[PDB]
């Protein structure tokens, strides 16, 4: 039961204990796996409080002290009477960090110590929640310089009051229908940009439409908001060899910033929760232009390639989809915008694995989302065995509020 | 208990039945995952149960289940093991249970053509000579000049565990490795253990780059022998690029048939430890795994530089961009040489397609995401996008321990 993880292009060995204090179910059995899957009371409260505290006072060297029993006496009495209980800040900041250190599919983690937490639990509007909102990505930006940061709205007392961004990201593109029958904008959103256009927004429609905010606080009916254009900043796409890249007319947004997932910690659940860092060039290029679902842009690209589209043999959408991806980073660093190439961050993700195996007995990876999707075994993590386990605090899958909130 | 998998590029959803008939285990716990762990002398107490199982699975399939025929051949190799504590397959069977090993391999990419094996039965095979000739014969047919054809080779099942017969090779054609005294490695780095093994056996290494391995093979538990096969029997294909011309200066050359000579074929709970099979390459496992990966022939530099990339820093792509145009000279040099060869894009197409067809009509079709994913361009592939179940039915090919390891050696 103390199992060990191979690389097998260095034969490094690491031994796993911290899979030992998983509490979470992966969704496996003995019988089938199913780590290709996308998705997976007062009673059940004070266990869980429990947990949390007790992993706090032992990271801070002060496990059984006098101040590790009182705070844990504390809580119990708020919640055999209140039936919940607040965090005290030191502890909303370690857990939010701790979400991000457990998030087993996350390749950046090497970061996850360095994340500026934003506590917005004194928040009671849309507007404020808007105001919150633009605080973090103005923060978070820094005119490039591109730093970590989470902002934690009020816990969710009874399932009626939830605090939700209904955005699944801070800043994304609208994406339109055609009676035409193709999709202009970006097609990932469609369904949501109707939601906006159907709640009152007025579509610029064109390709690169920053989607308004659209915030629900205390349960109410959400509202829309337009982030300040002077905030969002964006890098035009060109590449250092192609001139005719540049006419493509292509750009990205440099805030990668993930709205729709609920923070659990110490039982506790914050249904909303925007939190943002930096892109692996990857997101964009691989996957946000050359997923067929998604911009498809792959063969207008090979097309300005002079490429021989008649076989797939001739390997031209990978042809492609590399020089998109050198366009990518390309365009990112000379505007000075923080970017990591799959290679950095991958080389980073071992060492961080390293690390957490060394100081903390373990590492949580999902090797399914962890390797590049692409070159993927030319980097370090394809030849990375890892072991997936949930952890907790962590971040969280939540319905969509549309399918939920009664208006 | 039925399951459901979503493709999420076409939002299609399949439902899975099949895996309730799974016996062996993933490693797998409710509270762990060992998806990407690389690897997570029977008695006829337990070898029973496991042959009627086999047993109503074949003739479910050829419709005869609770026949008479059915019940008399339960019968028969029920005495058969209480008698002689193993048991024989008839032809029909060892047909049968190989092709579905290759479709439960649920780490198989090529499975739209289990039905199309070509089995060769070599159960009264006695000696190393006697292996030797059959892998000739398989080598020679599998190739079929070029196009290629899939084929297994089984030999003896294990009897007591003291008489098994082993292929010593990991893949019936590989190229040799040599560990310099400077530490540098000439040939295949991936087969230095094993040419060391073969060069200690006496053989006469010709230390080059690409020194195709002779034959070390074991027969009913003897110590292994070697043999060289025929060069005429060994089709190979030189690497050239269709653009780059330089390419062909490299020197590189890769042999047509990849033939998988280590693993053990599981069939109604007997073990055969000698089963080389063979069918043809997905242009990825020479190009990218092959030539590129750092423990490899990992010649993604020389191409680099030789494009002049700019491999200053890792974020220009130069890596990326190597493996791609090594990867079209592959697909170049094969396609050009009429020796059969699918593409990554093509192969993962197909097997999409395999995949729904066997939800229909069987019900499931147990895949590993992490091996079925392509080590390229993944996410342009339809497979990436496809959600998969992994469990593992029999019969089935199993790893093995080298035999180097545990062959007791008589001298
Ligand atoms: C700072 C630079 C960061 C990089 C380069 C990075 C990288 C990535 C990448 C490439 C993925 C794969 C997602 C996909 O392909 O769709 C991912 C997933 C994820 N990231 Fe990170 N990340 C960063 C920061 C953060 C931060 C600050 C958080 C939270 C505080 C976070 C939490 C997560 C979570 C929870 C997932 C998986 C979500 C799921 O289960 O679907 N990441 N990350
Ligand atoms: C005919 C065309 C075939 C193609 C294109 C093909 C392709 C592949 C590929 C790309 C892999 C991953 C290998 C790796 O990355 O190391 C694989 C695995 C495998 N193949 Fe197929 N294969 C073919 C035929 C066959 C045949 C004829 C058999 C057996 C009769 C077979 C049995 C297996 C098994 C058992 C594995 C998993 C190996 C493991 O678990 O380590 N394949 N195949
Ligand atoms: C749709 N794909 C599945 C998916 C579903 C959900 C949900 N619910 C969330 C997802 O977020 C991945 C993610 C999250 C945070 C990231 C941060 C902070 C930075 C970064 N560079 N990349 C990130 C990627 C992905
Ligand atoms: C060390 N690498 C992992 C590895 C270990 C072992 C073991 N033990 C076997 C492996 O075979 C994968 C395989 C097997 C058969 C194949 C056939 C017939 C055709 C083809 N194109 N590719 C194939 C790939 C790979
Ligand atoms: C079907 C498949 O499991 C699913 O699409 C996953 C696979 N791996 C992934 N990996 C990353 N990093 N991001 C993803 O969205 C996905 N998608
Ligand atoms: C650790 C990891 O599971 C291991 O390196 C696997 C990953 N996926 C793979 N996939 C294929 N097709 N072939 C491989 O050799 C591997 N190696
Ligand atoms: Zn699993």
């Amino acid at each position: 039961r103390f199992l060990k993880v191979k690389n097998w292009e260095t034969d490094v060995v690491l031994t796993d204990t911290l899979h030992l204090k998983s509490t979470l179910e992966t969704g496996c059995t003995e019988h089938i796996c199913m780590g290709s899957i996308m998705l997976p009371t007062k009673d059940q409260l004070f266990p869980l409080a429990k947990e949390f505290l007790d992993q706090y006072y032992s990271s801070i060297k002060r496990f059984g002290s006098k101040a590790h029993m009182d705070r844990l006496e504390e809580v119990n009495k708020e919640i055999e009477s209140t039936s919940t209980y607040q965090l005290k800040d030191t502890e909303l900041i370690y857990g939010a960090k701790h979400a991000w250190r457990n998030a087993s599919r996350c390749v950046g983690r090497i970061q996850w110590s360095k994340l500026q937490v934003f506590d917005a639990r004194d928040c009671t509007t849309a507007h404020g929640m808007f105001n919150y909102i633009c605080n973090h990505v103005k923060y978070a930006t820094n005119k490039g310089n591109l730093r970590s940061a989470i902002t934690i709205f009020p816990q969710r007392t009874d399932g009626k009051h939830d605090f939700r961004v209904w955005n699944s990201q801070l800043i994304r593109y609208a994406g339109y229908k055609q009676p035409d029958g193709s999709t202009l904008g970006d097609p990932a959103n469609v369904q949501f940009t109707e939601i906006c256009i159907q709640q009152g927004w007025k579509a610029p429609r064109g390709r690169f439409d920053v989607l308004p905010l659209l915030l629900q606080a205390n349960g109410n009916d959400p509202e829309l908001f337009q982030i300040p254009p002077e905030l969002v900043l964006e890098v035009p796409i060109r590449h250092p060899k192609f001139d005719w890249f540049k006419d493509l007319g292509l750009k990205w947004y440099g805030l990668p910033a993930v709205s729709n997932m609920l923070l659990e910690i110490g039982g506790l659940e914050f249904s909303a929760c925007p939190f943002s860092g930096w892109y692996m060039g990857t997101e964009i290029g691989v996957r946000d232009y050359c997923d067929n679902s998604r911009y498809n842009i792959l063969e207008e690209v090979a097309k300005k390639m002079d490429l021989d589209m008649r076989k797939t043999s001739s390997l031209w959408k990978d042809q492609a989809l590399v020089e998109i991806n050198i366009a990518v980073l390309y365009s990112f660093q000379s505007d000075k915008v923080t970017i990591v190439d799959h290679h950095s961050a991958t080389e980073s993700f071992i060492k961080h694995m390293e690390n957490e195996y060394r100081c903390r007995g373990g590492c949580p990876a999902d090797w399914v989302w962890i390797v590049p999707p692409m070159s993927g075994s030319i980097t370090p993590v394809f030849h990375q065995e890892m072991l997936n386990y949930r952890l907790t605090p962590s971040f969280e899958y939540q319905p969509d509020p549309w399918n939920t909130h009664v208006w």
